[PDB]
């Protein structure tokens, strides 16, 4: 019989219903299709970036790891449960011993001699109080625990693509616009140049046009470096090299992603990989505490062999040589110093430890959904921000250069206009990343996507 | 006897004082009270922050997995204490053998059979040369050791709470700033646009206007989102949700902190915890340097019972069919074929191992709270810098709206002086956080706030 | 005999030369004195880093773990390899029981007594098929692969020790530009109050100085505390206080790195330490599929002891109380039940995560390496723009004061141009140091300074 206690799902230390404030949107509450349900080839419009999550599905040596661990897991199970079975070889065996006079058989010395060739087990558990079979439960807990860390390394591993994709994508864009503005600098400083040599442009302009040149030089040096760094981040991500003929991507401008619903917090205990995980684990320190009580019952082992024995070795399988061995045992514990009960107390305190660490994953899983949420909730009203500020900058450098065509204005406000610009544009391409960066990581943390198409 | 070597603490490879310099203050020298003994109820004064580490103390789940950590270690060490002593049960054996004729005792081939029903004790290691109680000792120092880490534990929980707090309350200060300053930019390009659809203001101070308007709305969702997550992070830290009728809790401008004294050096070794922990698992590595010696002397065994045997099932606990069994035993290795010595190696390794992880824990503490001590004696100066440079450009800032009211100035100068005041007071606000943060950590670098009144 | 599968090193998955594009210059293919020969005395320039480098390596408590765990290693492969020969011991042993009479010699009951004194083995394992010089196999590969971690951890504690003096040196500049800055802004307020105080200078400029002068001093504090704090960084990076007798250290400004070449991809293979330490832990773990094997095949065991024995204690050692016992075993398993299969799916799969970690760790160092060379193919034009960017903002600043002594300019040009000098010069600081930075990196990741002069 089976001494493991009834395993009770801890209730979720969570509030019921996301957070809700200036930050947060009205909550949409429970989802038809959830999250973890919503495929990633659905959830990523660009479909270059879906053919480089399947190469790294298939190339990325960490989730091969994961995967690798579930088939040890698995063995591992395996070997606990072969373990309930009789262990059945076959045994030689030979004594041959020199015993003196008042030992030996004849009250002489003697030298005496056995052997013997069996088919049996040795010292086999039967299982009556459930220990081996407590240990089995525990090493299949533990698999279907590594099950989980694969889908939850796998979500990972999407999220890490996506994000090294659109970071290198960022800035290529902050690579393009410096490029661009340091090509406007340039004209400018040889324009300033000319009307210098002319003495109508003042030494003043000219070095400030040259100011001007040489930062955007400078960061124009800093961004190529950045592209080329991101590109070798998304190939150690990927597992392998980036391929040739990639599908036509879309644009940082574009419609990118699916707008994920939020469901209830709930949805996680049951959808969220990592969460199971840790169900599995707090199961498997349940199972162990079966084993653990069931020390102090009896312990029943049987050894048995049938075979052929002689006193001579010419004599084996010989007719008239057959033999067998039956020999039961029980052992009953009665005092241990307390042992047995503090390994008992041992088993509880990890199964409590086990219960925290799963209520601490539901914790964490919800301060990454409410902090996803409170990004979803302000990037919008962020974004558009940006977009009026960029206009609104290009409204006033156009203004700039409109009067100074007609002179007016020196040549030190169409250079603060076209800085202002620039760095506006440059935050604004930082504010995309970072609102996309954000709705990735909700995805992965509401579910994530162990799924490629939607179930 | 036991063969553990003495144990004698390692010298604290650290200089004797704080490191002195342009950016430490004078070396206060050995404190009354040092900063361990004062409670964390005493070192943060607002209330609020209190009654919150009080529910991160008794809610948050890493500390749960500490304290339960340090009773598993108790199982463990009790678990270890028990082998001394022999384990004493019931034995049921039975033996039934069919066997050849050269090897019976009849001469023909015979089924012989056994039963016994004994109370006793199997293989029971008599510890002579104190091998089990090396074992004990280790045990026994691995448990001080966890104790030490669960104390550690809740430092950096205390630490971490406080530092959740004040982030969240500066990021508040931060939206109530971009909030004023929101507002009165739009004020300002509201009466822009009146006086600009009158033919006085001027396009240009229109978009310079709104480039301000767009630029403090984006920081306003920015700082609202961060004030969110800043929830969301301390909620986390919490284990449990925000409690709704929380005392009234101190703005940033307030006195939040004790200052609480350096001490020596040296106090660390008696008074930080992870260095306690440290030290505690060197002792227990010595601890084991006893049993690998003790292997190399005679180990002494003993199997003893008493009870019923009977050659019939039905002659057992019968009256003339007592038995019992006396069996020592001792055994000396001679050769293991550099076996033994290796494993003394290994011991001592170990040793050597845990001596420079100890000194490095003590290095590392000094390293923080150096690091502490310069920022407690340079974060004044700069707050009063910035101090100074705030009220600097709040003057220059109402010289250029007095001189505004009777023209003189465009609306250029004024919103320069605008955004430099807000910047000037974001990075006010960001200082007096790192003040505070600096604070808190050199607070748990001390000895931390193990204590909750000062003892 | 042995059951170890043939060792075969996988493929490189990495592209056959490093990535090439705007941000990389040309391969320079193999190197004659490849990167990781280079010793590290002849890599660094500056005398006073060699000697805190050596400081370093010497007194450094991770470094000290890292080679105290060879010898760990190395005492565990010797116990491995000292299981393949007979352990002998002398063995005491003694016997005194009571027998019922169903079960005694004489047919009623009787007090038995034996003892023995023999010098022997105990259950001998024959390595036939190579089960215990598979696990030794196993120990050796994993005390290489220890080696390996300590020439890795070497590279780490070298990389770091030359980061973190170029990190000092390089916020003291800072301090050094910050103290010139602020003076020359306190000299400026200083006329600037005069000028005021006869009616000459307006408030307007006596507030603009002021503020310059507070942001100044703000800053001063920042970086007086990042150099103490610096230094607390160098000195626990060294496990030892700074000597006082250093040499003359070399200023940013001069050569301070030689430029180590790249190589092929492959070099790295045979020259970083990390892959090295995977490639003998993927020998290991194939090493230990010779022992999963070998448990398949019989087990051949023997006990073997020659010594006295006797009826009465009285007749040990006593001349016709010689006693010896010969006693082989063989086992060959039939049934477990799936379990040996089990444990060989384990063996293996241990090997494929071994292959999937060492290919891992190949694509890891190149993505590193390749990093290294995009920060070297660009940090050189971002660092000419920089001083480019310098020379032209003190062409302006020095322009706009040569007009400021005719009057013509107001007291807030000069202001903005000396603020953009300090933030250009507070820039190229920075950026020198990311570049020393990456170079050194670059150095690590290609095989690092496990040698101190050049082989
Ligand atoms: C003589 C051998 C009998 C050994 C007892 C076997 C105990 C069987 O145990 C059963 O095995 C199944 C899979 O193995 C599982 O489905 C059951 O849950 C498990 O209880
Ligand atoms: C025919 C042998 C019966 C074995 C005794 C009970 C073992 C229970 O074990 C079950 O035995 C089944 C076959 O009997 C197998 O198909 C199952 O895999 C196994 O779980
Ligand atoms: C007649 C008494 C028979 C004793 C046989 C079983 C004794 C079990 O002993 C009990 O086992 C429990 C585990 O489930 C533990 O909780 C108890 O601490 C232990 O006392
Ligand atoms: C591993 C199984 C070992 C037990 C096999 C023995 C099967 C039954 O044992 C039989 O019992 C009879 C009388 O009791 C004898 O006459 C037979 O010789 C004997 O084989
Ligand atoms: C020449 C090398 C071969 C060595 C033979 C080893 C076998 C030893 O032979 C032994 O000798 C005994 C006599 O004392 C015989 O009675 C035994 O039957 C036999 O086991
Ligand atoms: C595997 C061990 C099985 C060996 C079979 C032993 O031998 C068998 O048993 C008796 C002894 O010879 C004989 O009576 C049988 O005829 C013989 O086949
Ligand atoms: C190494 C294992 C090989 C198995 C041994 C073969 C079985 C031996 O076979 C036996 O040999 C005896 C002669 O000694 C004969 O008396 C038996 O009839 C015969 O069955
Ligand atoms: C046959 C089993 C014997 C059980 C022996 C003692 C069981 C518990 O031990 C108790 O703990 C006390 C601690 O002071 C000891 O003094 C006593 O042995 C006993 O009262
Ligand atoms: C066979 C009896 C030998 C002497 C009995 C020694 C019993 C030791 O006493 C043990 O001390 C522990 C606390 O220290 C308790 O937890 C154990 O229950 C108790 O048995
Ligand atoms: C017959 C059982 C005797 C076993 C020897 C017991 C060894 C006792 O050992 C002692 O036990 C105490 C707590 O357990 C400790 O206070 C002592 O330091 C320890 O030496
Ligand atoms: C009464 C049994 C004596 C046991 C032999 C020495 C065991 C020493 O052990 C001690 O025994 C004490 C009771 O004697 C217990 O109170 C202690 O917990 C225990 O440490
Ligand atoms: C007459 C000689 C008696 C030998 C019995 C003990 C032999 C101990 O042997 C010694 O034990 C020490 C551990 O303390 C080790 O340091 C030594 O290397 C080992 O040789
Ligand atoms: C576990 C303890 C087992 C030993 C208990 C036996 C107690 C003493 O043993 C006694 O010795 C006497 C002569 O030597 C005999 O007359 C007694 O029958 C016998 O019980
Ligand atoms: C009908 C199912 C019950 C099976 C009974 C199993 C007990 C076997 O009975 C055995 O048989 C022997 C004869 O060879 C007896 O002499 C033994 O006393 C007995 O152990
Ligand atoms: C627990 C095992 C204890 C069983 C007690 C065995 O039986 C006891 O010993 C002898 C054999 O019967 C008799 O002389 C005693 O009267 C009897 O009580
Ligand atoms: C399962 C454990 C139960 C313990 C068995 C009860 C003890 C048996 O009791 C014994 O039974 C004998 C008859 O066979 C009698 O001769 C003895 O007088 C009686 O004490
Ligand atoms: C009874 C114990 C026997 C001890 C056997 C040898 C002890 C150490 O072994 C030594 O190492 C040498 C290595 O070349 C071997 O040649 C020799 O066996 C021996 O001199
Ligand atoms: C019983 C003797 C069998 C042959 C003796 C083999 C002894 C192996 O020699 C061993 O080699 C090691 C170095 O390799 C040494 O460290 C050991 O001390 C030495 O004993
Ligand atoms: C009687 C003792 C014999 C035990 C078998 C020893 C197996 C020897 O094994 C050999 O030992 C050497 C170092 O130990 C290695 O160089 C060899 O690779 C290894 O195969
Ligand atoms: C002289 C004893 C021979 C031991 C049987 C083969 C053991 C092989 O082992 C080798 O033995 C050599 C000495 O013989 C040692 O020098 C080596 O260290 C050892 O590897
Ligand atoms: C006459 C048949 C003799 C069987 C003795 C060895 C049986 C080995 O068995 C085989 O060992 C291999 C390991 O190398 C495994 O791959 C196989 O799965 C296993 O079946
Ligand atoms: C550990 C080694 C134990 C075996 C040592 C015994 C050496 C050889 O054994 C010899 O065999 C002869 C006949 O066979 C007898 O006359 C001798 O008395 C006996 O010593
Ligand atoms: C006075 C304290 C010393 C106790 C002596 C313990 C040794 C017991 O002495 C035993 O008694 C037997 C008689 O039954 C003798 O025949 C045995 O030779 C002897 O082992
Ligand atoms: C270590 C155990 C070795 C003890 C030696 C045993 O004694 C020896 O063997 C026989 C019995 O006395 C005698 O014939 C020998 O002369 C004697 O030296
Ligand atoms: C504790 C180990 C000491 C070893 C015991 C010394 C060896 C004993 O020596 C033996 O003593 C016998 C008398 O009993 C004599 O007959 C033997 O001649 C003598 O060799
Ligand atoms: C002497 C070795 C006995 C081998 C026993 C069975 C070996 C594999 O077991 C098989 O698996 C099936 C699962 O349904 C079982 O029904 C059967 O026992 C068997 O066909
Ligand atoms: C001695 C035979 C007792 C009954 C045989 C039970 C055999 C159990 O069957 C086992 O089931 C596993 C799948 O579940 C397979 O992997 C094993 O190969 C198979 O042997
Ligand atoms: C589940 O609750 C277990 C039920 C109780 C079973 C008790 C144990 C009986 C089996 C013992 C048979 C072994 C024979 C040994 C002969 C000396
Ligand atoms: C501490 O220094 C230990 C002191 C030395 C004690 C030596 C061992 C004596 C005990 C042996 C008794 C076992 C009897 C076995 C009978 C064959
Ligand atoms: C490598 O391929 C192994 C070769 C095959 C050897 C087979 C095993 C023979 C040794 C057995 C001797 C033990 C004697 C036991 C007496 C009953």
């Amino acid at each position: 019989c089976s001494l493991i206690p009834d395993y009770q799902r801890p209730e979720a230390p969570v509030a019921a219903a996301y957070p809700q404030g200036q930050a947060y949107g009205q909550n949409t509450g429970a989802a038809a299709v959830p999250a973890a349900d919503i495929g990633w080839r659905e959830f990523f419009r660009d479909p270059q970036l879906q053919q480089l999550i399947g190469v790294a599905l298939e190339n990325n040596r960490d989730l091969r790891v994961a995967a690798l661990n579930v088939e040890a897991f698995r063995a591992q199970y395996r070997i606990q449960r072969a373990d309930l079975f009789p262990r059945i070889g076959v045994d030689g065996s030979g004594t041959r011993q020199r015993l003196p006079g008042d030992l030996s058989t004849t009250g002489s010395p003697a030298i005496s001699s056995q052997y013997g060739v069996t088919l049996g087990t040795t010292a086999w558990e039967l299982d009556l109080f459930g220990r081996l079979r407590s240990l089995r439960d525990q090493a299949l807990e533990q698999y279907l625990a590594t099950e989980q860390a694969q889908r939850s390394a796998q979500t990972t591993l999407v999220a890490s693509v996506a994000t090294a994709y659109l970071t290198l994508k960022a800035d290529q864009a902050q690579l393009q616009l410096t490029k661009d503005t340091l090509g406007t600098y340039q004209k400018s400083f040889d324009l300033t140049q000319r009307s210098y040599d002319v003495g109508v442009a003042s030494a003043l302009d000219l070095r400030q046009a040259q100011t001007a040149v040489e930062g955007a030089r400078a960061t124009l040096a800093q961004y190529t470096r950045l592209v080329a760094q991101d590109q070798n981040a998304l190939v150690l991500l990927l597992g392998s090299g980036i391929p040739a003929n990639l599908p036509q991507g879309l644009g940082l401008d574009q419609t990118l992603l699916t707008e994920v619903p939020a469901g209830l917090p709930s949805d996680l205990l049951q959808r969220r990989p990592d969460i199971l995980e840790a169900e599995h684990q707090l199961m498997a320190a349940n199972a162990s505490i079966g084993a653990a009580r069931a020390a102090f019952f009896p312990s029943i082992s049987l050894t048995a062999n049938a075979g052929t024995m002689s006193r001579q070795l010419s004599g084996l399988f010989d007719a008239g040589s057959g033999s067998w061995l039956f020999q039961p045992s029980i052992n009953l514990p009665i005092f241990t110093a307390g042992s047995l009960r503090a390994s008992l107390d041992y088993a509880k305190i990890q199964k409590d430890i086990n219960v925290a660490q799963y209520e601490k994953a539901i914790q964490t899983a919800f301060q990454e959904v409410a902090d996803g949420l409170a990004a979803r909730g302000t990037f919008t009203e962020q974004l558009q921000a940006q977009r009026d500020l960029v206009k609104a900058s290009d409204e006033y450098y156009q203004l700039a250069d409109k009067l100074f065509r007609t002179g007016v204005d020196n040549y030190l406000t169409l250079l603060a206009a076209q800085a202002s610009l620039f760095t506006a544009q440059q935050q604004l391409i930082t504010d995309r990343l970072n609102q996309l960066t954000s709705e990735v990581n909700l995805y992965k943390a509401l579910g994530g996507g162990w799924n490629q198409q939607t179930v």
